[PDB]
């Protein structure tokens, strides 16, 4: 095994994202004739999302997934991809990303001073909203105490539909659920199934706030030293996962409302406009921030329709 490369990720073994990951370490190794290994470390093992990007940088860690939007981390703009309710499909998600100034001047710096190569993006599910208590409209989101991961965008859903943001770290949350200590949490309807939130959790609501996709990462330094050949293998093995991913989520958001039915859970379709309008003080908060290039790229973002 001539490279010995390791990916990371924070999803769990059972999730989406890691049979994808499974299937693009595997198409390296055929597609490669051997000469390249990849070892997954899912879970967050090697870190948090923010250690872990700092890794590639170094090149101590090969490969690792990021949504678009965790780069408000270090360019507070990108925020722009999680705004809820902004990105209304994955279409536009693709061409923010890939057809827009903004967007392909956030790949050049994610290369140039992030030390991060993009080799491809894929849908990773809408995210939706779970509760111990119905919600029927947004009047019911008022001091429901909603765990997010620890991002801006998620605490300002929570935060500007009425709701108590509970910042919380993954791992816990099954058990909050179960002991009420929580009131709900948000994720792609494939999330809630892998953490199996489903057995501690009696109501689901159609929210559809924001839009999750995944980047393929490598480390600049490791693909460089990559002979051209093994560049190709890898960045074609990269698409070909990035397919995959997106047809499991979407395929999954066909039948996963129905299987959670099955399983005693009770799906409500709240009316999403008072949610919407929930937002606009939200969007000026950003545009506060990102002053007049951030109301630019605002505005070219929801004018693109699919």
């Amino acid at each position: 095994a001539e490279y010995d490369l390791k990916f990371g990720m924070n999803a769990g073994t059972s999730s989406n994202e890691y049979k994808a990951a499974e299937m693009f370490a595997k198409e390296v190794k055929e597609k490669s004739n051997g000469k390249i290994e990849i070892s997954l470390y899912p879970s967050s093992q090697l870190g948090d999302d923010r250690a872990m990007l700092k890794q590639l940088k170094d090149g101590a860690l090969d490969f690792t997934f990021a949504e678009s939007a965790r780069f408000q981390l270090f360019y507070p703009e990108a925020a722009v991809f999680a705004l809820p309710y902004v990105i209304t499909n994955y279409e536009v998600a693709q061409k923010a990303l890939h057809d827009t100034a903004f967007g392909k001047d956030l790949i050049q710096k994610m290369n140039k001073e992030l030390g991060l190569t993009l080799l491809s993006q894929a849908y990773n599910g809408t995210r939706q909203t779970t509760s111990n208590r119905a919600i029927n409209g947004i009047a019911d989101m008022k001091g429901l105490k909603l765990r997010v991961p620890n991002a801006a965008t998620n605490l300002a859903y929570a935060k500007y539909v009425g709701a108590s943001p509970t910042p919380m770290a993954f791992s816990e949350v099954y058990l909050a659920l179960q002991t009420n200590s929580v009131d709900g949490q948000e994720n792609p309807l494939a999330t809630v199934q892998a953490q199996k939130f489903y057995e501690v959790q009696k109501y689901l609501a159609i929210t559809n706030h924001i839009l999750n996709d995944q980047l393929y990462l490598v480390s600049s330094e490791t693909f460089a030293d990559l002979p051209e050949d093994l560049q190709k293998v890898v960045k074609k093995a990269a698409q070909k996962a990035a397919e995959y991913h997106t047809k499991l989520f979407v395929d999954g958001e066909k039948e996963l409302v129905t299987f959670f039915e099955k399983q005693g859970v009770t799906v409500t379709h709240p009316d999403l406009t008072p949610f919407k309008d929930a937002m606009k003080p939200y969007y000026a908060e950003f545009v506060k921030q990102t002053g007049a290039k951030g109301e630019e790229v605002l505005k070219q973002i929801q004018a693109i329709n699919k």
